């Protein structure tokens, strides 16, 4: 006899060496899995009764685990299979005539022992602390430090795919899904690879929200990881000009006023953080000598050694500028208009 299916070797009359396939969960019992299923069904045919056996195989303890019924060719498991010790089996199945003159046939039978997807994935870190500049575009990549040079790396593994030791370099991609439980509208995460990354879906304003706290969760097709907390800091850029409440001030002074006295108290606002939002005031021109401004306070006073003459008018050009780097610094101007009355 000869095994089904027969597939001619091109340009001859031999069947192709045929190899049956089966696969089995580890640590599960004869009762549970029997009968073991074989693609394609093991069958042989004459062209009077047929006998199915196992000649040989590797490892040599194949007979500990596998018995083959000799008329049907049905395959049984005799013992649970611990994948730690046993991973595959390559057998040579035989089929012959129950005559004294057999015309026997051979096929292979590969048996794959499987790690079943009964463990939930984990992240190699207890939490994540990422950074991005409010100035970054859609598509840009969360970073691991204030330097914004390295991207934030998120590694999630599954022990049903490879048992990596707690220090260990991984080598197999567990083909997992990672999902954010919040801010799904703002951030996304690379959907493939051992290492995953974050990127913006939508730009972010430090002056709105400067921190994002959410968790990510892994999924292997069946179970999920514990959630792991990710935490994203939005770093300041100088996107806010020191603006004044008004564009013009009308201010009257009197002749009996003396040096040091208050004229007007200006106060600009710069929503930025740090020194990007720190304000410095100067009078660019118009003082004519008779007024000065507190660089820090925005309070204008009457200059030292100076007399208010009842005629005079002035137009002070006053500037507020933040203390960013000169290349990135901003400013905004208002005019204070003054006239001297008598007491
Ligand atoms: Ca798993
Ligand atoms: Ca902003
Ligand atoms: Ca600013
Ligand atoms: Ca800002
Ligand atoms: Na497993």
């Amino acid at each position: 006899p000869m095994f089904l299916p027969c597939v001619l070797v091109p340009n001859t009359r031999d069947c192709r060496p045929l190899t049956y396939q089966a696969a089995i969960p580890e640590l599960r019992t004869p009762e549970e899995l029997n009968p073991i299923i074989v693609t394609p069904p093991i069958q042989a045919i004459d062209q009077p009764g047929i006998l199915y056996s196992i000649l040989v195989g590797t490892p040599e303890d194949y007979p500990r685990f596998f018995h083959m019924h000799p008329r049907t060719a049905e395959l049984s498991l005799l013992e649970p299979v611990n994948r730690d010790f046993h991973q595959k089996f390559d057998l040579v199945i035989k089929a012959e005539q129950d005559n004294g003159h057999p015309l026997p046939a051979f096929a292979g039978l590969h048996i794959e022992i499987l790690d079943e997807n009964n463990q939930s994935p984990y992240f190699t870190m207890p939490s994540y602390q990422g950074y991005i500049l409010e100035s970054a575009p859609v598509g840009a990549t969360i970073s691991d430090s204030l330097n914004l040079t390295s991207p934030l790396r998120i590694v999630a593994l599954d022990k049903d795919i490879e048992d990596v030791p707690p220090s260990g370099v991984p080598t197999k991609d567990p083909e997992l899904h990672l999902f954010l439980n919040d801010y799904t509208s703002v951030f996304t995460v690379t959907q493939t690879g051992i290492t995953r990354y974050l990127t913006l879906l939508q730009p972010v304003d430090r002056e709105e929200q400067q921190t994002y706290t959410f968790s990510i969760t892994a999924f292997d097709g069946v179970q999920e990881s514990e959630p792991v907390i990710v935490n994203i800091q939005v770093m300041d850029a100088n996107d806010n000009t020191p603006t004044f409440p008004e564009i013009s001030y009308d201010v009257y002074v009197y002749t009996d006023m003396r040096p040091g006295d208050s004229v007007i108290q200006l106060t600009a606002v710069d929503a930025d953080e740090g020194s990007n939002g720190e304000i410095t005031y100067e009078i660019l021109v118009g003082a004519q000598g008779d007024f000065i401004i507190n660089k820090t306070t925005g309070l204008i006073t009457i200059a030292p050694g100076v007399e208010m003459i009842v005629g005079r008018t002035y137009a002070l050009t006053v500037q507020a500028a933040d203390n960013a780097p000169p290349a990135e610094r901003r400013n905004s101007i208002c005019t204070v208009y003054i006239e001297v009355l008598p007491p």
